[PDB]
């Protein structure tokens, strides 16, 4: 656990950690074996390093609840076929190891992987695809936050980069989840440079895309919209939308320009590590009032209360 | 195997000798975590950033007839990538050289495929959030050669295709211009290259001018000029040498645009990398290019190159086995 | 003026006779107040709608003498112009009645009919100043013209995506905006009739389908129609099509096309007001379908050019 | 009408002369359908695609001091644009030089603003569609001197922003490498930058390169060399001299990608263009580059390349009124 604000949806439990087990804490399974996390390597001839020939999804783990667990599977393996790569494991089969690397793990607040390699043949540097043994690898860790509690709670800041645009689906392809970073590290580098909380990326023809490692939503006029093209087909914006639609709130996957970014009332990014976090300021200019507009606090705050509402989550049996 | 088929009384001719296989070094060496290693026991940690993220850079180097090609060339590329990303191997030119030689050395191989690669690493604790406290971590490996294109396509060339629904990741997105393992747009021409029956694919760039194709450079021949793409393509160590030798043959030699026009009313086209050198391409899109069989001046340079390795000078050293 | 159509098919032209006493008779302008004789019809060299191609417009039909939905035409002209900071000057029942004018004096029951606002000029050639330019607006009604020949709309026509050119993105010049600035559209029809094509059907930045040289691109896939959402005009003929798969219970969406649902189409159309519904029947000389005009594609065209004949709120027939 | 304000003692300064307005032609003449008449007549049939479809190419030429500058070059890169785009003008390079020639004279203006535009023209009947059936059309006008930026910006610089959002269209959509009237990028860049409170827009390509400005070609200067794009830009006739003066300062000077980090890291920032020619760019999104003030390189160079409209040579020819 971290501090987060007193008082705020956001609480880690309280309990300790029997550590006699080394599993203790985080946990890896990796070549069908569970590890302690520190223990977790993989082959340097994985060509999920060589070519980040994968995908990949994360979901969390909140008050022992681990959320959606079925929907990031199905992306996932979505993924995987339009990859052409084979988990070797059903839906189920994947589900149970998940709950297990968190239930061995003893969190209650977890950030959990599925990867899903290429792998490596008999031989290092094997090239024929066709002799590469994909590999699946899963792991269970502490939870990680795109932007720190008080940043979910008051609010981060926002840049569009200068220098940087998203990868179009056309090359190295946002709507299958993908450790190829390199817009997204040099848009970090950039909002970092500029003294900025994150960056939203812009696609080719001036849309917004997504930023790095969340989807973007903006409120105008009490609407929501959320990129459609050039962004991941996030959980978090599934949730978001269901929750919008609740409220009686239309909620549209749709363009948005780089105008409508510019000119929206409020900015929110939407994440599995963290979930929604307001965006107050955007090149240095207030959106709204500067602080975190209504529609962002209704929908962060309900997504916070879904944690403990037995429904669209399972408890892990710790 | 440290050897496959080479087309006989061709250019391309691995070396005749054994390994002693009771070193277990024997046929491939890694270098990680400042440690020695068998190629077959190399892992690295899943945390490392350089999986979650490829935040990292590489380069690839050929040793043949057991002369690595070009070192200084490879460290220089690496180490300005690597500077270009705020990345620091925490090793000199000089040592990086050494420890490269060292892994070629340890595992006997004549004929090798050398992997020097940089990651942003991972910190005290897995999926440590700040930069500023990932460890950086190199690593290397030598073993046996790898071919973009097998020895008899090197010989009597390979076809290629203009991917329908691919394109290169441009210079402001992940940059090609710094080698990477970020290949999501050249797996995907790759697999279309092979669903349409070709040996390669040769990707545009946004704005229809040649980029590179996956895991080379493209350079053509129009009335005895060369010209490669400037732009949205790794500045090839291969291409540099292709260039060198262009020079030295009267031939002019550009680094520019190469339109998509320019492709397909090309004289000659060829592939060119550290893995397996240049590669003639007969068609483009079931056209042939020419004749339909590898041109003159790819044939003179590729046989050119080929001598390279042999001739004692710069360009060489000798592995110290 | 008439041209072959083929005998029996959905297209027939009118049969009557022009008074060629009235100079007026086959062809108007109406430029700078002025109705004129297509053939006299000139403009100042000095318009920034020439020098900078610095306009908007839109193109309705005359077909049996009645004007295919002459509103919608009208209020996406106008939605374009205020966005292009662009003002006629003159309300939409004004630029109605005169474009009605136009078609009545022509004499013409089939007809192209192009309302033009172009930023205009200053009262010296080369101002700079743009608040200082007056608006321009510029219609005629002409004989029809055909973005493919009767026989094509009947037997289908053929395709290319082009290996040189792309459609500009919304974020250059705005193809979701009408205009004259045809450099891709024109790069791209010149390198279908080099490959021996009927036309070219243009990507975006991004694999996915933009439009054509002058048509919106519907594809077929499992029953399903799509057209593209985003570098593509809002075409009034695609919109037609929309609704008439709608009374059909066929499900239609603007979406994303990419170059994969292209190439993997049941049926490809093109979509325009000057020709209405043409069938693809090949892309890059690969058969779509069974290489004839797809159903969906035949039900639609058919259908589109009954709507030309019914009474209802689509038409309005010109009082000649 | 014919003169404007110029900074006094400034190398911008209009000539002393009175224009007789006995003729009809005085201050302004078009040559349209073999024909001279005044400006305030020129009409063109609405029926021409070059209206309609903007299928054309033109170049612009200046007088300055009764002098036009390099008609020669104008009139090949206007032929070499109407053979890209398959548009016959019906008339040589010699002839067009003498209409050309013959426009400015009965204008009877020393400084004027020099258009030849070829169409793709009309047909017998109003909206024929076979291009086969078009005759090409071509215009020329001389009118009063045009200035994309005032004389005292040429004299003390401009502001400049880049587009947030607009980019330039690519050579493989509406091609910027020849001259077009397609304007729909750069009028909404111009819109952007004057709701910007900002003098000019500098656009971006796809890939984050520097393009060019609405009617400029842009030039960059660091450590003391100047760069200029090469891919998405006009082959501007101003940039050709510019890099001509810059070879006889010593100034080493090359056409290449401008990366967006390149143009926010620049010591100075220039556009260039036949109207008005060389004009510093003293902020970029309110940033002051170098002093804030015309740059030691941009004021060199604009003041060479305004003595060049009264040196005796190649580049100028005395108009005889």
């Amino acid at each position: 656990r971290e501090d987060t604000p007193a008082g705020s949806v956001i609480q880690y439990s309280d309990y300790e950690i029997d550590y006699s087990s080394p599993f203790a804490g985080g946990v890896a399974w990796i070549e069908g074996e569970y590890l302690p996390a520190e223990d977790a390597k993989i082959s340097i001839f994985d060509t999920g390093f060589g070519k980040s020939d994968l995908t990949y999804t994360v979901a969390h783990v909140w008050h022992g609840n681990i959320f959606r667990l079925g929907d990031h599977l199905d992306r996932l393996l979505d993924g995987a076929r339009k990859l052409r790569l084979d988990p070797g494991y059903t839906k189920d089969e994947l589900a149970d190891i998940t709950k297990k690397c968190v239930m061995l793990s003893q969190l209650r607040e977890s950030f959990v992987n599925l990867t899903i390699t290429r792998g490596y043949g008999k031989r290092p540097g094997e090239r024929d695809l066709s002799k590469l043994t994909n590999q699946v690898y899963i792991y269970a860790i502490p939870y990680i936050w795109a932007f720190p509690p008080e940043e979910q709670i008051f609010g981060t800041t926002a840049v569009v980069p200068r220098h940087v645009r998203r990868a179009g689906r056309n090359t190295v392809d946002p709507t299958i989840k993908n450790y190829q970073w390199g817009d997204l590290t040099a848009a970090s580098f950039e909002a970092k440079d500029r003294g900025a909380g994150t960056a939203i990326l812009m696609d080719a023809d001036n849309c917004v895309a997504e930023g790095p490692g969340f989807n973007v939503c903006i409120v105008k006029d009490g609407k929501l919209a959320s990129p459609s093209r050039n962004a991941l087909p996030g959980i978090t914006r599934k949730t978001v939308f269901e929750i919008a639609g609740a409220m009686g709130i239309e909620a549209a996957l749709r363009d948005v320009t780089s105008h409508e970014l510019y000119d929206a009332d409020e900015i929110m990014a939407v994440t599995t590590a963290g979930g929604v976090t307001p965006i107050n300021t955007l090149d240095g200019v207030p959106i709204g009032d500067g602080e975190p507009g209504p529609v962002t606090v209704a929908i962060r705050d309900r997504f916070w209360a879904l944690m403990d509402e037995p429904g669209p989550l399972i408890e892990a049996i710790q």
